[PDB]
């Protein structure tokens, strides 16, 4: 199988669909990656993840790294056959969740309490055997100073370099995994610009867009891509991190984002929050205590299938785990279900019909 | 399909198997029920329930009536299609956990705070849509003083009568579910007997030995079953309630017992106790950190079939919702295989040497 292929089968405006080939499957874009922070997508034997139709799921360098340990979990086979999803992993490497869960900055790398640098952060998601390894980067806050950005991106670029190059340095990795680099610049035109130019001028086998969804709003998320994405290899895959709300993945694919990763679908699932195609819904709400009605009347996932919105309500409210694993199956099959729609419709030639109908419908 | 039919299809000293035949389903005996406390089998689906082998789930009249409430799951189609178990659910009475859980006690029945009467009891019961009915009865405290052991247990025969009469009156319920009735006495010989004698000229479809993992160690719930069972028309179910560990279910079969429910496979299960034919194991144990056999290295359950040891280790002391996913449907499936060896057993006339050779291994 190929190691990364990347096939663009139809564009519309600046949306794009088609399929990522790896060597453990293949990546149906745009895709969105179910989160698994800490070797599982919480709730949610992978067989329900692959069911709910995700080709791919993101695990965590961070957490990973303290808890089992990545020389534990090479020991034990590597985090596919540890966790039993066989499939693409991607995992991030470390730089955000460093920052945010953990600290000291460093030319070198971050040293911290729960030192992660470019090489080590490589290393660990080789232990890990991820498939799509991201560089270590600095996703720099939001809001700083133009200096400040500046700089926070240009050691990043540094630590891409470093990445690429610790990554092609193990032959094993270089030859079966993918590296996505990661674009920083904060909301400053010019030094995404500065970080594509340096990224590119590397060459990663995709790029993601850092730093968002890390206080911006919708309107500012999406002037940033507006500016952001063209400036991305356009034969490479562009990825969102952290992003997001049904509506925020609609509007980043008419941007041109490929993939997609959000705990929103399995944590707000927990919470009681279900997705539905007219806008989201808190099933604890008393609203539901007897409503016999499946969570979404389209979807077509197991849960909307057998269980009806008063069950999961009482479930929910009594705490019980259950609840938790209907509520996430329905989320992250809703999200799927989203991105297959997004897909035959750039398909299609009908995606710009469908973000308006989707949005019309959704806000409504 | 038959109401409620009992057939033994071999004997070994005491012990049976065979069959009780519902509408909704076969019991094979001796059966293990899990427990579904509110209208959950903690962490299932009500499929990986079925897929364990269980034949039959246990609901608890008490928590159900006061959340979602009797009216209100009746309102939604019933028990079974509102948790989405379509085969038999035993409810109990509310006799034990109104007690335990809530309280004031008089003939009529008993008022608390989170009335319950035998008629209110049967009603609910109905409303539930429950196969096979609790008698409501009163658990008698253990340890407790002869006269009263006397008095508790005839005002639980009094209300067993009750009991009766309330679920012969509602005549749907008469044809599609059967009754049992629940022996007390504490641990006096005479006090059970007295109380057998009042529910088989009663006369229910089953009847179950209350009263006792309440208090009483092993050997002494067994010396009570040695005496107690026998009391018991033989021609009917005999159903041990709320027994118990594995040992335990082997000796009350070699006693007479058909039918059981049990908290411990799924509380113990989420708690980090998995049972093996060794013996059970807590899973959070240092020890199986790297421990990449499964649970049970004789278990066909799914979980074994795919996790390891480590693994699950790691869910659980991470707090995971899969690793209790996968320690219950593990020690569930675990329970039903026991029944399952204790039923082909009997069958084939080595119940007697399969006792001792899990006897031997379990404790080693
Ligand atoms: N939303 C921004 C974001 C989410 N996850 C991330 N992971 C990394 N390494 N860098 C980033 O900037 C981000
Ligand atoms: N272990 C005794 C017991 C468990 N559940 C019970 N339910 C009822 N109604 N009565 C009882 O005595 C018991
Ligand atoms: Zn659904
Ligand atoms: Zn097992």
């Amino acid at each position: 199988r190929p190691r990364f292929s990347f096939s663009i089968a139809a564009r519309e405006g600046k949306a794009r669909t088609g399929t990522i080939e790896m060597k453990r499957g293949v990546i149906r874009t745009p895709a969105f990656m179910p989160v698994g922070t800490a070797a599982t997508v919480k709730a949610l034997k992978p067989e329900t993840v692959r069911a709910t139709g995700a080709d791919i799921i993101l695990g965590n360098t961070y957490h990973l790294m303290l808890r089992p340990g990545a020389e534990r979990i090479a020991k034990l086979g590597g985090l596919h056959s540890f966790m039993g999803w066989d499939r693409p992993i991607l995992t991030d490497s470390g730089g955000y969740q460093v920052m945010s869960l953990s600290t000291k900055q460093s030319e070198e790398g971050v040293t911290f309490k729960s030192m992660l640098s470019p090489e080590r952060s490589i290393e660990i998601q080789h232990l890990l055997g991820s498939d799509i390894v991201m560089a270590f980067d600095e996703c720099t806050p939001y809001p700083a100073t133009p200096s400040r950005a500046a700089s926070s991106m240009e050691r990043s670029m540094r630590w891409a370099k470093r990445s690429r190059d610790a990554f092609d340095s193990r032959k094993e990795q270089a030859e079966n995994a993918a590296l996505f680099g990661i674009q920083q610049g904060s909301v400053f035109e010019n030094l995404r610009q500065q970080s594509a130019d340096a990224l590119a001028e590397i060459g990663f086998d995709g790029y993601a867009v850092g730093g968002l969804a890390v206080g911006q709003g919708q309107d500012e998320m999406f002037r940033v891509l507006d500016f952001s994405v063209p400036m991305l290899p356009d034969d490479k895959p562009h990825y969102l991190m952290g992003v997001g709300k049904p509506d925020d993945i609609v509007g980043a694919v008419e941007r041109g984002i490929d993939m997609f990763d959000c705990v929103l679908p399995t944590r707000s699932g927990r919470n009681g929050q279900a997705f539905t195609w007219d806008g989201p819904i808190n099933i604890r709400n008393a609203r539901f205590s007897e409503d016999l009605k499946p969570l979404d009347s389209e979807c077509h996932c197991a849960v909307c299938q057998k269980w009806s919105r008063a069950y999961i309500h009482h479930l929910i409210r009594a705490g019980e785990i259950l609840g938790a694993m209907l509520m996430t199956e329905h989320n992250i099959a809703f999200y799927q279900q989203l991105m297959q729609k997004i897909r035959d419709s750039i398909s299609e030639g009908r995606f710009s019909q469908f973000a308006q109908d989707f949005r019309a419908r959704y806000f409504a």
